């Protein structure tokens, strides 16, 4: 890789690994449309397996970006509309609090207070229905944003309903495959277990536990190569030959709501570039990102803005990931680690690297 990239990457990530005690890490910088990889440490401390470009990391919530696109693809196919009420695809949802709550609200965390976590006790199709029937919105729809798995996770599940495909099958067929993300999984197959890094929490090795709507909200695992490719796809969707997917990607980067200087897309979150570091850094901390906040509707939604910083953080009990890219500069970065460390440190590192390249 050009010495410039190599130097800024190493000057930035090295102190990060030491300060945060990150066991293993992979980074990818997309510069002028070309990917450059970097790896450090361990995928498995006990078995001394190093992190390589083939190592799989839990993406955590970055999986929400895949769900936003799959959803957008469904829209481009005319299978769903964001303006359709939730009940059009789940008539069994009869509780009156649901009238007025649209797929857009589920996709954008603006239904009125759906919780972050779906309860552990919710493990079946009937439990899920009961959970949503019983939920009580604290606010009218489309007024406040509350980042939630139970919100976009339901969006993902309802969105693939007309396809007649399972969520995993829709995702494989309509997103992973066309984009050649061949080492990206919702369920890691036996043959790939050997490249599946262990997550580290409090020094103990861990892997994400199964849960309701996990595939739709935080259940994707991937390699630094597939993630770099996922970034290039979102940077330049017009290169995607599959029509509905191309649209879908564009749709996920449209601006539906604004809160502070942040705009909510489908999965992705965007800010106008040039952007202020403190604004994206302080803004990413789990004190702002998860908090209840009023939103102003963007009527109608602004189509994907090329001069934007598009990003998303992700975390599981054992993993910390981050994706950020600037379409107008053909610039992006992917940071995957098997330790869940503070969001501000990720965004800080990512900004130091990308700013240094325009
Ligand atoms: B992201 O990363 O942000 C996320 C993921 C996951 C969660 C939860 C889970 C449970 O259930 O606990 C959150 C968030």
């Amino acid at each position: 890789a050009p010495q410039q990239i190599n130097d800024i990457v190493h000057r930035t990530i090295t102190p990060l690994i030491e300060q945060q005690k990150i066991p293993g890490m992979a980074v990818a910088v997309i510069y002028q449309g070309k990917p450059y990889y970097f790896t450090w440490g361990y995928a498995d401390i006990a078995k001394k397996q190093p992190v390589t470009q083939q190592t799989l990391f839990e993406l955590g919530s970055v999986s929400k970006t895949f769900t936003g696109v799959l959803g957008g693809d469904a829209i481009a196919r005319g299978e769903i509309k964001l303006s359709d009420p939730t009940t059009k695809y789940w008539p069994e949802l009869t509780a009156k609090q649901w009238n007025g709550i649209t797929l857009l609200h589920l996709a954008t965390y603006t239904a009125g207070g759906l919780p972050l976590q779906v309860p552990d006790e919710v493990k079946s199709s009937s439990d899920l229905l009961r959970f949503y029937q019983n939920w009580q919105p604290a606010w009218a729809p489309g007024t406040q944003r509350l980042y939630a798995n139970s919100s976009i996770g339901l969006f993902g599940a309802l969105a693939v309903k007309p396809s007649g495909l399972s969520f995993e099958q829709a995702m494989q067929t309509r997103v992973f495959q066309p984009l050649k993300l061949n080492h990206t999984w919702i369920n890691v197959p036996p043959a790939e277990e050997k490249n599946y890094a262990w997550g580290y929490r409090e020094g103990k090795a861990v892997h994400v536990s199964p849960g309701a709507l996990d595939a739709e909200a935080y259940g994707v695992k991937s390699t630094i190569e597939d993630m770099a490719r996922w970034v290039q796809s979102n940077l330049k969707p017009l290169d995607i030959n599959e029509k509905t997917l191309q649209q879908g990607i564009q749709l996920a980067q449209s601006r539906y709501w604004q809160t502070g200087d942040m705009y909510q897309g489908l999965g992705w979150e965007m800010l106008d570039w040039p952007v202020n570091p403190d604004s994206i850094i302080n803004g990413s901390d789990n004190k702002i990102a998860l908090a209840a906040r009023p939103v102003k509707a963007i009527t109608p939604p602004t189509p994907a803005v090329r001069a934007s910083w598009v990003h998303k953080t992700g975390a599981t009990g054992g993993f910390g990931s981050y994706v950020a890219f600037i379409p107008e500069k053909e610039l992006g970065i992917v940071m995957l680690a098997n330790k869940n460390y503070p969001n501000p440190a990720r965004v800080d590192a990512a900004w130091q690297i990308l700013n240094a390249l325009q």
